[PDB]
């Protein structure tokens, strides 16, 4: 037997791919144990969608207690807009070390092979496989490979030896994290590097396979072999307010607004949008939400909106503050455009549908995120200029890039274009596409005898 051990980081994005993942996974009838916390797994599977989990068939989960730990509410004011609050989390996290090392030995006492599929962020928890002979570990690298793969060849001095325009442009990487997680990615990468066997990343060779194909060259992965087996999300769905909502609207009529779970606005910022948004005279769906703690399910979320605000776009906007259906809601066909942080599993969510992005990055890989989907993908538009990052964002900036993508000639050119990316990836998970051709190798590499 063959079995599969996902161990996901504990925050909402990275707990979501490897359930789908597992979901992509599931028709090779292979069995899969997936592996976080008892908090986690209540958030994963509270807000996971578009996936009926109740009958996948070789599907385990281990709840693994950890250690307490403080769960800080965001700070808005944080220079990096990084979700610094979550440090306490990462270091909780290592203590599933413990019970994980007990698991691997367990499962590969009985199995031909354990096959331990792994968050890079979560390197140190696993790393036991390298004692294991039957236990091999492929790393999840989770954001997009353009991002990935131009902060490994500015580390290696920039050869020439890979050409490609883009990357004499990348946005500067300056004050986009704090130097505690530059640490901890380091550290952890560096560990995955010791003792993976291959590299997962979540993303198609339609969208990047440029940039895929230049990182499994030896000069930058060396025999670490990388698999391209996303888009993660679903390709299709199969009523929420949020729907009702877009159901009374003309088609491809509404900007959808919404920034993931580490983003935390100032209140000043946030009054920018509002202004923005109703600036533009669109319709629009706004995610107004504080970002995630470390615990989603301790203590009390953070906003205020401007006098007479929300009177004056009952019409034309809906506000929502809590969890929405977010795949679904980038299928609806009045969904005209997606107002984003960049976040890669929200661009893959918006590039699938093929919504048209008005990209507004804030930290870690959303910058490069965004230059791939704006400047070498051509599919949105910028919100924000990156080279002012530390400026607050004016409501005129705002209505500017939503008229833009959802009433005006340009928009129809670049939703043109989103158009045919979203049905690229789609065929790539189709049989015969891309990305079910690596799925198809990938399963073969790890069941191999
Ligand atoms: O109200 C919401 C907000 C987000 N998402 C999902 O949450 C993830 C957001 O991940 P992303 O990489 O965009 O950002 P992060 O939250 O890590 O900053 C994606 O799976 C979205 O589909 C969702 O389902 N509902």
């Amino acid at each position: 037997q063959i079995v599969v051990v996902m161990v996901p980081f504990p925050a909402q994005s990275h707990l979501n791919q490897l359930l789908h993942l597992s979901r992509l996974i599931s028709p090779y009838n292979i069995p899969i144990h997936y592996v976080s916390t008892p908090s986690h797994v209540r958030q994963a599977k509270s807000r996971l969608q578009n996936w009926n989990i109740n009958s996948a068939t070789n599907f385990h989960i281990h709840e693994y207690p950890i250690p307490s730990f403080e769960a800080l509410p965001p700070n808005p004011n944080d220079p990096t807009k990084f979700p610094t609050h979550l440090l306490p989390l990462f270091h909780a996290s290592r203590h599933l070390c413990e019970p994980v090392t007990a698991l691997l030995h367990s499962l590969a006492a009985t199995a031909h092979r354990v096959v331990v599929i792994h968050d890079v962020l979560i390197s140190s928890v696993v790393q036991e496989v390298k004692n294991i002979p039957n236990a091999e570990a492929y790393a999840l690298q989770s954001v997009s490979v353009f991002n990935h793969f131009a902060t490994i060849w500015e580390m290696m001095g920039k050869p020439s030896s890979v050409e490609d325009e883009a990357l004499n442009h990348l946005p500067s990487q300056e004050g986009c994290v704090p130097m505690e997680f530059i640490e901890i990615l380091m550290s952890q990468s560096h560990l995955a590097n010791q003792f993976a066997t291959g590299f997962i990343h979540n993303t198609s060779k339609a969208i990047e396979g440029k940039y895929v194909d230049f990182l499994d060259k030896e000069e930058f992965s060396g025999n670490i072999k990388q698999w391209a087996l996303g888009p993660f999300n679903p390709v299709s769905v199969s009523r929420h307010k949020c729907l009702n909502f877009l159901d009374k609207q003309s088609p491809r009529s509404v900007m959808y607004v919404s920034f993931g779970t580490t983003i935390s606005f100032t209140d000043e910022q946030i009054h920018e949008l509002a202004l923005g948004l109703e600036k533009s005279e669109q319709h629009f769906i706004w995610v107004l939400r504080e970002a995630d703690r470390g615990d989603i399910y301790a203590g009390t979320e953070r906003t205020e909106l401007p006098n007479g605000y929300e009177d004056r776009i009952k019409e034309k906007g809906m506000m929502v503050r809590d969890w929405v259906p977010q795949l679904e809601i980038l299928a609806h066909p009045s969904t005209g455009g997606f107002m984003s942080h960049c976040g890669w599993n929200s661009c893959l969510d918006s590039l699938t549908m093929g919504v048209p992005v008005a990209a507004w990055p804030m930290h870690s890989d959303q910058p490069r995120n965004a230059m791939l989907v704006v400047d070498v993908l051509k599919i949105g538009t910028f919100v924000n200029d990156w080279e002012k990052r530390s400026e607050l964002v004016s409501s005129a900036m705002i209505a500017k890039a939503v008229k833009k993508l959802v009433a005006s000639k340009e928009g129809a050119e670049i939703r043109k274009r989103a158009v045919e990316m979203g049905a690229a990836v789609r065929q790539s998970v189709a049989d015969g596409g891309v990305t079910r051709m690596e799925l198809d190798s990938f399963i073969a590499q790890i069941s191999r005898i």
